[PDB]
């Protein structure tokens, strides 16, 4: 009907900021934030203290990327691969992420993952981004140990 | 076209099968590795080695239930959301899953995790299923502790 239009129009145009989000490099990472909502969250759903830290409201989102962009200097996405789902408003994404680490006081090292991403928008906005990947794979490139389950 | 209907009837059917799989729990776990192809793969894609755990085959995927069944007595996946994709032959699951950890030599533990779970199909059984959860949780469900990145 209409909604199928609506929902059509939906799905088509939240592609092409899921796109966008994926291959935003180097400064424009500083305006990755205006692809969100106001109240728009994104953030790391996998940790070593098992909560999410996420960070809430598309300012506040800003100022994170400038801790990013000084944390990850080149990190740079790779082999994208976009799911469109049932829910126009619902995309995930398997890729890959590497680039420098730059901790402060750590040593520098590289540091390489394997992520997933879950988009939500709400008005052609992203509502809520989340990432999901192993933190074992930045223990090691920051030098600290990982622990061995023997199973 | 009829390609369409093939698709189509790929997907509904697929679907049945990744609720099936998302809904096996008890003894009826020795039976779960006969939703894959002969060839087909299951495991977990995020581990402490960083490399995945793959279980390659049918009848290795029937053995691995043997020791999941022990280690992983009384496992229930919850919440579970099922994300058909463009591809008909491709899934995706958000779920979480508990129960208690049953290592050999270590004591016994409540394991609680969140998962995202890939499937891809080919005729209509299971050619590669895939796990990914974060690591840490299990460490912390066997009395490991866990290393603190300071950010």
């Amino acid at each position: 009907t209409s909604e199928n239009r609506a929902q059509v129009a939906a799905r088509q145009h939240n592609r092409k900021i899921v796109e966008q989000y994926m291959h935003t490099r180097g400064e424009a990472r500083l305006k990755r934030h205006l692809l969100f909502t106001e109240d728009g969250v994104g953030g790391l759903w996998t940790t070593d203290s098992g909560q999410p830290i996420a960070i809430r409201g598309r300012e506040k989102l800003g100022e994170h990327a400038v801790w990013s962009l000084q944390c990850f200097p080149d990190w740079v996405w790779t082999d994208i691969q976009i799911f469109e789902t049932q829910d126009p408003n619902w995309f995930w994404v398997e890729c890959r992420g590497e680039g420098a680490i730059v901790f402060p006081g750590y040593p520098r090292g590289q540091y390489r993952n394997h992520f997933l991403h879950s988009f939500r928008f709400e008005n052609g906005l992203i509502k809520e981004q989340r990432e999901f990947m192993n933190p074992c794979e930045q223990f090691r490139s920051l030098g600290i140990e990982v622990p061995e389950v023997r199973r």
